[PDB]
């Protein structure tokens, strides 16, 4: 099935998932001089003080940190959003080299990695119903550049040895995602999709302007994960990013001048 190799990567996905050539696919290049400042956009409200992390999973495409989303514990509101969106998981996309790895680009710049904090619109009752709706999800995207270490990321880095291969999971309680946020919540926003199959067009993307800095050693440890399962030939989990897709009839809005 689908992956990031030459025979099953992004250029092949449309054969099983024809929406790959759809009208609101993600990621996109953010042309900063074409995005319009929208003074009607509100500040983001990121309320993660009560977040309850549960588990970390290597799903063969990335590693996902999963949260308890059975109550309004960690929520995203405001910005372009109507209503309340509940945090369900986060994961990253990254490169084989520091020069690439992000999915979104900024004036064609590729960052070393990109963090996706995935939230679902509570009006639909659960995640499975939400992904069926054009306003079902809000994904907060945060760029990573290589520089100083991110202290709040280290607990993630240090558990990766225990989920090296596809299908492995580990307990991952009491992780505070506030330690992954930059100082500023200035953002760009546009309507898009999941960036892997099934590529559903159900996402309000909110991409922060300010990257976070992680150390070379931190991102090097991401690159030791495996796409394969245990007992299969080793294929390093690197370059698990989809390139920019056509913007088509969409406008990217900026929260900031
Ligand atoms: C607000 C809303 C609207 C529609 C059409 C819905 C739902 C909520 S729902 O609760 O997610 N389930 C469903 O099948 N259709
Ligand atoms: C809801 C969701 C599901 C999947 C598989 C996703 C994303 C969101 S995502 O945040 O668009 N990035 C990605 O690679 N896969
Ligand atoms: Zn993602």
């Amino acid at each position: 099935h689908w992956g990031y190799g030459k025979h099953n990567g992004p250029e092949h996905w449309h054969k099983d998932f024809p929406i790959a050539k759809g009208e609101r696919q993600s990621p996109v290049d953010i042309d900063t001089h074409t995005a319009k400042y929208d003074p009607s956009l509100k500040p983001l409200s990121v309320s993660y003080d009560q977040a309850t992390s549960l588990r970390i999973l290597n799903n063969g495409h990335a590693f996902n940190v999963e949260f308890d989303d059975s109550q309004d514990k960690a929520v995203l509101k405001g910005g372009p959003l109507d209503g309340t969106y509940r945090l369900i998981q986060f994961h990253f996309h990254w490169g084989s080299l520091d020069g690439q790895g992000s999915e979104h680009t900024v004036d064609k710049k590729k960052y070393a990695a990109e963090l996706h904090l995935v939230h679902w619109n509570t009006k639909y009752g659960d995640f499975g119903k939400a992904v069926q709706q054009p306003d079902g999800l809000a994904v907060l995207g945060i760029f990573l550049k290589v520089g100083s270490a991110k202290p709040g990321l280290q607990k993630v880095v240090d558990v990766l040895d225990s989920i090296k291969t596809k299908g492995k999971s580990a307990d991952f309680t009491n992780f505070d995602p506030r330690g992954l946020l930059p100082e500023s919540l200035d953002y760009w926003t546009y309507p898009g999709s999941l960036t892997t199959p099934p590529l559903l067009e159900c996402v309000t993307w909110i991409v922060l302007k300010e990257p976070i800095s992680v150390s070379s050693e931190q991102v090097l440890k991401f690159r030791k994960l495996n796409f394969n399962g245990e007992g299969e030939p080793e294929e390093l989990m690197v370059d698990n990013w989809r390139p920019a897709q056509p913007l088509k009839n969409r406008q990217i809005k900026a929260s900031f001048k």
